[PDB]
């Protein structure tokens, strides 16, 4: 059947897309309803970005200020909020290809689907996880704010991102569509520390799960270890702390299998302690943390009745 | 920054995609203006697919035998016609959310973005290459014959792959949008095998080029070789050998880094032959087929006006 990272079909969330422009700065919005949510620092100017006072900057601007654009039909502004990080634009015409959404804030460990848009214009659309340091290992470029991150349950969108920034590392940080930041940074360009950045445990533990049911079995010990003892070796070697709501996530394919997730711990413990040394799980040399036991029970491989 | 496989957005491509049945059988179907492409297999019974003879199937079938939904609503069908392995079915609607649209025919080594549909219905998309043997590494299950792989230059969708069936190794195969196999393969439940797999040189060579932009270049060495002795090399590894087309391609990279495609290639060649099986840290990590030279660049920031 195959394993491949998918993103949700981006159809509905490019039709919430929209151009915002600001002086000569222009990036990206998402317009849903008569609102149209977009990153502060449109209003910001090149010389006033190390400590923006944005307040101060949105008392000077104006409604007609803004140029917000969808497609060759231009968006007339009646006002602007500021809601934390985001600046919420209310126009005079509502989104008829509005879907069902709702915003939802995201735990570190889960995966969305980003789409990467330039100008107003969708780019492309790639999945990617939240890192334990509330980062996302992004593919973003200058313009690329306003961009938003999303997961479709049934019908509706579930928002959960928007791009502002990316960090010295190459990594990428941005808020949720309520405007406030995922981990502990500023949308400003001062040094700001993003923290240590461990490996998605829960993911790895799927991941083993996957290659036990696809045959990839060389790395499995009948011992089983204490959450206590596993979390303390996972530490050591830079992986996230199990808890458990990771366990409970697990609890699908433990059952599946015949593994307990304290025995697949014990395995991971010595695959930590000992290495891989030339052996492969799943075709690498390396574990996968990005993706999930959700992608890893639609996609598997089942029995066939013959 | 950050580089990730990106797939085009499939909001186009989603308007396009339904759901259709022949007796017990369901598939997706492609609708473009008043034609509907699906795969051919979908006449077929639970029996009649070992050995079928689908001309007589098809002579058999009717009209209204085909049913033909798009969301709600459902089609009538009004002509059928078989294009080779390709079933065309005339409806009586052209599909007003049509894009500028042409078909075209891939090479092994090129990418392209899949929109993977069940009954009708998109469910995910993802980012996949042609492999040297005119198969596919992707993520399909039962059910999700006729998803289509495309990709989009401004706003036309060049569609150049319609998914039918697996190979008993897990890979896919099927057929461009004018029903010729992608391969030796037919659409039959017969015991067929894919050529040798190599890997894609001319990526990989891409995918060093993004690790020296990443700023990872303790793996170079500062040695050239000509391409006759390369390709000597990279054949006795089952690495498919750089054509001069592959080098122009290439040439964009080494430009913007100043590296030399043939000084790349000694670099590979000594990895070779020091023993990057893909199956260490560093081969696992450095040996990626799939992302092309264009995607390098197309995620790269070019000359940066300060
Ligand atoms: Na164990
Ligand atoms: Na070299």
């Amino acid at each position: 059947s195959g394993f491949r990272k998918m993103a949700f079909p981006s159809g509905k969330v490019e039709g919430c897309m929209v151009q915002v422009t600001c002086g000569t700065t222009t990036l990206n919005g998402l317009w849903l309803d008569d609102v149209v949510y977009c990153p502060r620092h449109v209003i910001c100017t090149s010389e006033d970005m190390l400590n923006p006072n944005y307040e101060d900057l949105l008392i000077r601007k104006s409604n007609h200020n803004f140029l917000v654009q969808a497609g060759n039909v231009q968006l007339r502004v009646i006002g602007h909020s500021m809601q934390n990080c985001v600046l919420k634009l209310k126009v005079d015409t509502a989104n008829p290809k509005t879907p069902k959404y709702k915003f939802v804030r995201i735990q570190p460990g889960q995966t969305f689907s980003v789409l990467a848009c330039y100008n107003g214009s969708p780019s492309g659309v790639y999945q990617c996880a939240m890192r334990p340091n509330f980062t996302i290992k992004g593919s973003f470029l200058n313009g690329s704010a306003g961009s938003v991150g999303f997961n479709i349950d049934y019908d509706c969108v579930s928002f959960c991102y928007m791009h502002h920034m990316e960090l010295p590392t190459g990594v990428h940080a941005g808020t949720d569509l309520e405007g406030n930041f995922y981990g502990p940074f500023v949308d400003r360009q001062t040094a700001q520390a993003a923290g240590t950045d461990t490996t998605i445990t829960v993911n790895v533990l799927a991941w083993l799960y996957a290659a036990v049911i696809n045959g990839d079995r060389w790395f499995l010990n009948r011992f089983t270890t204490t959450l206590n003892d596993f979390n303390l070796v996972a530490m050591k070697y830079n992986y996230e702390p199990l808890t458990q709501d990771h366990v409970d996530i697990l609890g699908p394919l433990s059952a599946q299998t015949g593994i307990a997730v304290l025995d697949m711990c014990a395995s991971l413990k010595e695959l930590l302690q000992n290495g891989m040394n030339g052996r492969t799980i799943l075709g690498s040399a390396l574990l996968e943390d990005e993706f999930t036991p959700f992608d890893v029970v639609r996609q598997c491989a089942t029995v066939r009745l013959q």
